[PDB]
């Protein structure tokens, strides 16, 4: 019985992200470690034109009063289902090989991925529903399509000061991306907010029971995701949320409670972020494959993906 | 063990697929059957304002040269986004109490559903795309976002000649929407498609070893959904889809190939409808539930459901 495992490095953008993995990889550690980047290529050119140029662009009129609300929200949901579809497809072709967890024994192959379907399902549309270019029943139209939570799901965030963010964000400048030091902090409050919900769950959490505390190591109610959600238009007349929006927040919970997430320090040098990353990984857990030609299949389409949507390694 | 059972009446609009299902739980056969109707106030006021009107709105404008396709396809994603939302919800809290199938022996409960979350998700976005309001690599979006298939999943689509059907979709008009026969015929083809699909890949078939006969009772490849995505976006510059576009109708085939779909003649009176229906649920597969309180918590759901977004019973 062969393991596998799988890390899912995410966390808002312009962190050192991209360069700590690529760190990781470059080890040279043999065939029993592929790293999954970001698909840029998919982003620019295949699913879209400059679908990230879009998204700031459109941000930008609208924060400069030449698009409406209704305009910008259109566009930006359909820009976040592109940045997610290859996420999504990938999950769900990897489905079918994941076994349950054999607790934390060399696995035969590790994954090492740039970010998790919940950044472009979740994250981000969060964070574009604080700066005003995505409606709260929009995010939760795509809450409600998260994938089911695979065993061994590993997620690593990070942790950086948002000065020395800042400083990174400025010397990391993308195509067609606008600074936006608001965009960073909404994105940064998202994150923070994830990490406090799983952990708020996995200590007996449970948001219908603490609902009203929001009304007026131990994270409450109103220091997790469920507080974006107390908007008015998610409200029935009686005060409480419309059902479908109660059960949208549910499959939340279940989606979240199953995820092991780890913390990772970039406030230091590449080198040590990658060391870090690496002595972090040993206490990941790890999976059984359903059958012997998976592990080989899953290292296929993972090198697959990288080759035909990375914009590079 | 008490078994559930569901039935999913779907296929193209005014058809009297609503008339028919109606009529059906209008026997008032007690407890045992629960009715859920389409969520027309979550598309009309809580999710967003008048999608529907929305809809038919911007394809005419498209029609007309008033909005580039690019335009259409954005709104378009946005409100389809709009339309399956209270479906996948639905379905993503009912998965934790749907067992195993048990043969085709009474139902504890059945549940009669108005659509499947694939109408939205699958059938109007590729019908969109055929109307050049929607693009492929979107519509691909929206599969790969499928959920995965539940057993026991009953659909039951349409059989209605095009005259016949014309007619009643000329007498029900709802509120905002506009006779369009283009669409109508370009949404008939989708449904059948799709029925063909199931069949093809029930036989044994395989979209990877057919593909080429594209190039150029037993559907072949050609007479299946497939045949749509030959589309020059998802085409890589060797003549074949792009990996991500590969994937994606591979979740395309695992999403269907698990349905149980029936078909319905409709081109008989009301209460004959009712009857046929009546009769096909006979060989339909029935499920068992995870818990034995999930019998009454999947009949609480689906009473809310219809109660708080049904337009009407
Ligand atoms: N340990 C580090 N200290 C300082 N800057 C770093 C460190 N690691 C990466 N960077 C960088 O900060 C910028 C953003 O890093 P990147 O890895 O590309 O971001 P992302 O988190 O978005 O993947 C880059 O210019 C890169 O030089
Ligand atoms: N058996 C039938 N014969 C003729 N017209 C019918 C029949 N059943 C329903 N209808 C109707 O045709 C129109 C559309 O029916 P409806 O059930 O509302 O459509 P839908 O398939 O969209 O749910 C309605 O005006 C209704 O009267
Ligand atoms: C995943 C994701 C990234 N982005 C943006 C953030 C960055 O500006 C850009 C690339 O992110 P990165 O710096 O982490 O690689 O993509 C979105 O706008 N939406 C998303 O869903
Ligand atoms: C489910 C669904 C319906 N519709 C339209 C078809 C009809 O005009 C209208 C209601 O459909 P109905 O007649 O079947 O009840 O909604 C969409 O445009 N997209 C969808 O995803």
């Amino acid at each position: 019985m062969p393991t596998l495992l799988r890390v899912y490095i995410d966390g808002p953008h312009g962190m050192g992200k991209t360069t700590t993995t690529q760190l990781l990889v470059a080890l040279g550690s043999r065939d029993d470690i592929v790293y999954v980047p970001e698909p840029m290529t998919y982003w620019r050119v295949l699913g879209a034109s400059e679908t990230i140029a879009n998204i700031y662009t459109t941000q930008h009129r609208l924060d400069q009063g030449e698009i409406s609300a209704g305009d910008a929200a259109v566009v930006m949901t359909s820009a976040q289902i592109t940045m997610g579809m290859p996420y999504a497809v990938t999950d769900a072709v990897l489905a079918p090989h994941i076994g349950g967890e054999a607790g934390s024994p060399p696995p035969a192959l590790t994954l090492i991925f740039d970010r998790h379907p919940i950044a472009a399902l979740l994250c981000y549309p969060a964070a574009r529903y604080l700066m005003g270019s995505m409606t709260p029943q929009a995010v939760l139209a795509f809450v409600a399509l998260i994938p089911p939570t695979l065993p061994g799901t590993n997620i690593v965030l990070g942790a950086l000061p948002e000065d020395r963010h800042i400083d990174r964000l400025a010397k990391r400048q993308r195509p067609g991306e606008r600074l936006d030091l608001a965009m960073l902090a909404a994105i940064r409050r998202v994150y923070g907010l994830l990490a406090n919900t799983v952990r708020y769950l996995q200590c007996g959490g449970s948001w219908r029971e603490d609902w009203g505390q929001l009304s007026g190591p131990r994270p409450h109610i109103g220091d997790t995701l469920f507080t974006l959600f107390r908007a008015p238009e998610l409200l029935a007349p009686n005060g409480d949320l419309y059902n479908v929006f109660a059960w949208a927040l549910d499959v939340l919970a279940k989606r979240l409670r199953s995820m092991h997430v780890f913390i990772l320090d970039y406030d230091q040098s590449p080198a040590g972020c990658r060391d870090a990353l690496l002595q972090l990984t040993s206490g990941m857990v790890q999976t059984h494959v359903t059958t012997p030609g998976s592990i080989p299949t899953i290292c296929d389409l993972a090198r697959t993906f990288a080759r035909e949507m990375g914009e590079a390694n």
